[PDB]
């Protein structure tokens, strides 16, 4: 059984379980009644993490460890925050903030410019549009979340648009910050090794500097509007591209300044990469000078 932490405990009758969000344990959408003591009468839409039917002892241990890690890291606007937990007299439920617009990759792709007669999906026409200032603002918010996590001594190890969630208010929130098959693909069929720093991939050295490399790939994802890094590149060819010092091309509609930022994040020497603190400062300055007119 689990011990009661009254800092986070929410009674079971206060959580109304809803539709599944996905399946790593399962996550469902829910409504929490009286999450805050003012008001005990207000419902808040939340995401709830719980274990699947065939859950092992280590699966439960990992869920507990992730919840424990979130309590220790504390609160920030640009991370998925812990809101509560149902630990007593039933299955463990970990309650976190809800991001109604899904992950950053989905959010960017759904807001791509309309489809033309040469496009894969010519019928694509979103009722939602992103200016150049909006894309730099996304990168600023993610850098801010990462700067906070780094100040808390947290190394993400899988920073990518898939692990950034977007709220109803377009706030970027870093996800899965408190959690190794190189050939294993994601839910969307992409290879996570494509976000890894060379020293993380070849020497298994994970630092804030290796997360900055990943953030460089995340920036390329923002400016390609959810583009796929190295499409058609298998793991062994990726390794060779990295050993050769190859770097991804400059996306179109991306300033020389922002491509230089990407390239700086991808410095071969980890110590020479900008820190998250420098990236937040450079991004804050760039946001203010970036046109929202297109
Ligand atoms: C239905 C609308 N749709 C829009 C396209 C989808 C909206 C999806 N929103 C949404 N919000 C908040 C969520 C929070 C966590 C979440 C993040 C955490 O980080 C710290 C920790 C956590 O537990 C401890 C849960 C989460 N983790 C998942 O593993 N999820 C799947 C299985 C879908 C990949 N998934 C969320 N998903």
């Amino acid at each position: 059984e689990l011990p009661e932490d009254p800092r986070w405990e929410l009674p079971r009758d206060r959580l109304v379980l809803g539709k599944p969000l996905g399946e790593f344990g399962q996550v469902v959408l829910a409504e929490a009644i009286g999450l805050d003591k003012d008001k005990p009468n207000r419902v808040t839409k939340v995401a709830v993490k719980m274990l699947k039917s065939d859950a092992t002892e280590k699966d439960l241990s990992d869920l507990i460890s992730e919840m424990e890690m979130m309590k220790m890291i504390g609160k920030h606007k640009n991370i998925i925050n812990l809101l509560g937990a149902c630990t007593q007299d039933g299955p463990l439920y970990v309650i976190v903030e809800y991001a109604s617009k899904g992950n950053l990759r989905e959010y960017l792709q759904a807001r791509r410019p309309p489809g033309l007669e040469y496009s894969y999906n010519p019928s694509h026409n979103p009722e939602e549009q992103l200016s150049s200032k909006d894309l730099v603002s996304c990168a600023y918010q993610v850098a801010r979340g990462m700067e906070y996590l780094a100040s808390k001594k947290c190394i993400h190890r899988d920073l990518a648009a898939r692990n950034v969630l977007v709220t109803e208010d377009n706030v970027m929130k870093i996800a899965d910050f408190g959690l190794i098959d190189y050939y294993k693909k994601t839910t969307n069929g992409r290879l996570p090794v494509k976000w890894m720093a060379p020293e993380a991939l070849f020497d298994r050295i994970y630092t804030h500097q290796s997360d900055v490399w990943s953030f460089g790939v995340l920036l390329w994802e923002i400016f390609t509007l959810g583009g796929s890094p190295y499409p058609g590149v298998p793991v062994e060819e990726l390794f060779k591209l990295l050993k050769e010092g190859h770097r991804m091309d400059k996306p179109s509609n991306c300033t020389n300044e922002l491509y230089m930022m990407m390239r700086d994040c991808w410095h071969a020497v980890p110590s020479q990469r900008p820190t998250f603190k420098q990236l937040v400062e450079d991004l804050d300055r760039i946001v203010a000078l970036t046109s929202n007119q297109e």
